[PDB]
């Protein structure tokens, strides 16, 4: 199966942010982030109205092109053999900066994700920070091997029932600023 990329804002109205980290940087126009391996990307919650305590945070990435799209994303045989303790070393995607991370493989389809308790905003935020970091390059033979991925983000309850879903573009990358201006002129 491919896992939904739909975006659902839902009834909580959950949409995506991001911010400048160039270790982490968004196109807006490509729906597109581009990072630096093991660098923070600070990925923004926005909602509406404030969901329930018990609500979780799902990351999982997918490829983005066809001939890919039931393969299991994850890290190349040379970055898993390369953690803090915490994440399986065949994930891609990790959270760092908090206590309540868990990682987790699914049963049928082998597809890993990493999963964070939702927390309202902090002070001085209208949004709520997840960071993740990205574990291998987007070049990566034996890995993602130069195919695109899309991260997606599930607000979930603690059944892991639907709440709202969006998906963002990543390329990870050792010039995420020069990346980002190339694909960008490639549109005009
Ligand atoms: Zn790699």
């Amino acid at each position: 199966s491919v896992p939904s990329q739909k975006t659902y804002q839902g009834s909580y109205g959950f949409r995506l942010g991001f911010l400048h980290s160039v270790a982490c940087t968004y196109s807006p126009a490509l729906n597109k982030m581009f990072c630096q391996l093991a660098k923070t990307c600070p990925v923004q919650l926005w909602v509406d109205s404030t969901p329930p305590p018990g609500t979780r945070v799902r990351a999982m990435a997918i490829y983005k092109q066809s001939q890919r799209m039931t393969e299991v994303v994850r890290r190349c045989p040379h970055h898993e053999r390369c953690s803090d303790g915490l994440a399986p070393p065949q994930h891609l995607i990790r959270v760092e900066g908090n206590l309540r991370v868990e990682y987790l493989d699914d049963r049928n389809t082998f597809r890993h994700s990493v999963v964070v308790p939702y927390e309202p905003p902090e002070v001085g935020s209208d949004c709520t920070t997840i960071h993740y970091n990205y574990m291998c390059n987007s070049s990566c033979m034996g890995g993602m091997n130069r195919s695109p991925i899309l991260t997606i983000i599930t607000l979930e309850d603690s059944s892991g029932n639907l709440l709202g879903r969006n998906s963002f573009e990543v390329r990870v990358c050792a010039c995420p600023g020069r990346d980002r201006r190339t694909e960008e002129e490639n549109l005009r």
